């Protein structure tokens, strides 16, 4: 006469990449080139209308 | 002079079995022959968050 263990079950998670989501439509990724910019502030960006 | 029975009729029995009904859609049936020898069952899940 016995008792049983009828099975082990474990979740598997599927990782999400940022670019696979549609949210990347709103923002544009770029290389970490902040060193060329000085004082971390954005460049003048002269605009003429 | 006479009286004569017109006919004798019997019902033919109708059998229903579990696997053919739609209810079986809910279950997964494992034929476990010597079940009476079983004390307790167990299923252990691990879920990592």
């Amino acid at each position: 006469k016995f008792e049983v263990l009828l099975g082990v079950y474990t979740n598997a998670i599927q990782y999400v990449r940022f670019l696979e989501t549609a949210l990347a439509v709103s923002c544009v990724n770029t290389e970490f080139k902040d060193l060329s910019r000085m004082t971390d502030g954005k460049i003048q960006f002269r605009i003429s209308v």
